[PDB]
């Protein structure tokens, strides 16, 4: 294997980089794996298809027009270069190696396509559409879309959507079920916290993050718990940036923002699933969980959950790393089916006022086909009333000691519609058993009189009972 030869390959650092500061992907290209006979798309603003860098691994089969009802989704031109994002997000996954034109994609032997679904108004049933669209074919969806990032938002997929992925995970690819990949947000300047965000907060979504070139937390990011890990994006103007195909037949080095963490990550998980082609929707994030990388990733927030692996809110797991995703999927067993167990926690309504506190000791559905010894995703679907919502904050502390932020304080959050049997998520304690005492804290972060009532908290946990590893 011969390293690309793209004229600005140089320039794509997070991949060519000789400094231990990137994705680690040469190491999954010279092990063999480059993305061929994967499909991925990136559900946005369309796609430029006769892009020099991109016709060549054009997939149509994995493009749709959902704006206007066609099969092509050719971008809408505008002086103003609106409708380029999602030509820059393919570039990412797929651009064309070695062909000299601009640089090349994680996964450069793919097949990309493109969905043109936010032109236009953006309803239930066009992301359902979109979210859905040839589920045989395509293997792998891109998104970075969701409720407006303006700190004060609370809003999530709608019935369709939601439909779409339950019948994605569960009947698409064959069974194995589509890797919906996502981005967490690009709310940071308001204060955002990204689970109340519902596509991020999802557990079918494999949500992503970002960091910048000297590994911190850029200025968009959104902490919280529903992130599982972490790809480079652009930071600070002495950071470099994403390089990758742009609208009009050119070559961008200022992509930025959440939204090119995400398809990064998509790139990389094309060339683990040529590695393992198995591997269902729920093996990639167990991939994901145990090959992420914390190291020279900066936040103040690192801590070791019961399994011993280092967790951040900025970061999930930490850094994808190519190499070691592909390595682990050669030889993976498939995972055990997964569990739900279902625990309605109070018994009666409870004051929040300044602080609350609840405990509870579980025995997660002990006897029954659904025992969890060995958790993935856990939410606190919680239903409250209070007077200004942005002033609280609420965390959930496992059995092993794990302290997850379900919801920071959200300073522009002035809704006094609280929540309403919202499914607050964590991957925090992956791999830990659930048994024991489960901890919920509501507290007002702010001096005011603040009031309101917790009348539900349902403890959702999914996972299995059988194949855990030695704890990290
Ligand atoms: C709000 C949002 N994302 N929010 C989130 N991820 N929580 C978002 C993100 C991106 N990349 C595009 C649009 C557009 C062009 N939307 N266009 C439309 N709705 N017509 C919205
Ligand atoms: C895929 O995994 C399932 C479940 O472990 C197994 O039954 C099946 O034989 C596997 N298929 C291939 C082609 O490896
Ligand atoms: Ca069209
Ligand atoms: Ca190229
Ligand atoms: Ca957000
Ligand atoms: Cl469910
Ligand atoms: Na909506
Ligand atoms: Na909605
Ligand atoms: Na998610
Ligand atoms: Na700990």
């Amino acid at each position: 294997y011969q390293e690309p030869t793209d004229p600005k390959f140089p320039q794509q650092w997070y991949l060519s980089g000789v400094t231990q500061r990137d994705l680690n992907v040469k190491a999954a290209w010279a092990q063999g794996y480059t993305g061929h006979g994967i499909v991925v798309s990136i559900l946005d603003d369309g796609i430029e298809k006769n892009h020099p860098d991109l016709a060549g691994n054009y997939d149509p089969g994995a493009s749709f027009d959902v704006n206007d009802q066609d099969p092509d989704p050719q971008p809408r031109y505008t002086q103003m270069n609106d409708n380029r994002h999602g030509t820059r997000c393919a570039g990412e996954v797929a651009a064309v190696a070695n062909n000299g034109v601009c640089g090349v994609g994680v996964a450069y032997n793919a097949r990309i396509g493109g969905v043109r679904m936010l032109d236009g108004e953006v309803t239930d049933a066009v992301e359902a559409r979109s979210l859905g669209l040839n589920p045989n074919h395509i293997h792998i969806y891109s998104a970075s879309w969701g409720p407006e990032d303006d700190g004060k938002t609370v809003d999530g997929p709608a019935r369709l959507a939601e439909e779409a992925f339950f019948r994605g995970v569960s009947q698409g690819r064959g069974g194995l079920g589509s890797i919906f990949v996502w981005a967490s947000g690009n709310g940071g300047r308001e204060h955002d916290s990204c689970n109340c965000d519902g596509y991020t907060n999802s557990i079918y979504t494999l949500s992503i993050s970002s960091a910048t070139q000297f590994g911190n937390v850029p200025w968009y990011s959104e902490a919280c718990s529903s992130t599982l890990a972490t790809t480079y994006s652009s930071g600070n103007q002495n950071e470099k940036q994403i390089v990758t195909t742009d609208l009009r037949q050119k070559c961008t080095e200022s992509h930025t923002g959440t939204s090119a963490s995400a398809p990064l990550a998509a790139g990389i998980i094309a060339l683990t699933l040529e590695a393992n082609k198995n591997l269902t929707w729920r093996d990639m994030q167990h991939l994901v969980v145990q090959t992420s990388k914390p190291a020279h990733l900066n936040a103040n927030d690192w801590a070791t959950n019961g399994v011993g692996r280092k967790v951040s809110h900025s970061y999930g797991y930490g850094l994808l790393d190519a190499g070691a995703m592909v390595a682990l999927a050669q030889n993976w067993t498939t995972v055990a089916p997964q569990r739900k167990c279902i625990i309605d926690i109070l018994t009666e309504p409870k004051d929040i006022g300044k602080r609350l506190e609840v405990r509870k000791t579980v025995t997660a559905c002990l006897g029954e086909p659904n025992h969890i010894t060995r958790l993935e995703h856990a939410q606190a679907r919680l239903t409250l009333s209070y007077n200004r919502r942005g002033d609280l904050a609420i965390h959930l502390v496992s059995p092993m000691g794990t302290r997850s932020t379900l919801l920071a304080a959200r300073p522009h959050d002035y809704s006094a519609d609280g929540f309403n049997d919202w499914a607050f998520m964590t991957t925090h304690s992956w791999d830990e058993d659930p048994s024991g005492e489960w901890v919920l804290e509501i507290e007002n972060t702010s001096e005011a009189n603040n009031y309101g009532t917790l009348t539900k908290f349902t403890l959702v946990l999914y996972g299995t009972a059988s194949g855990s590893l030695v704890p990290r």
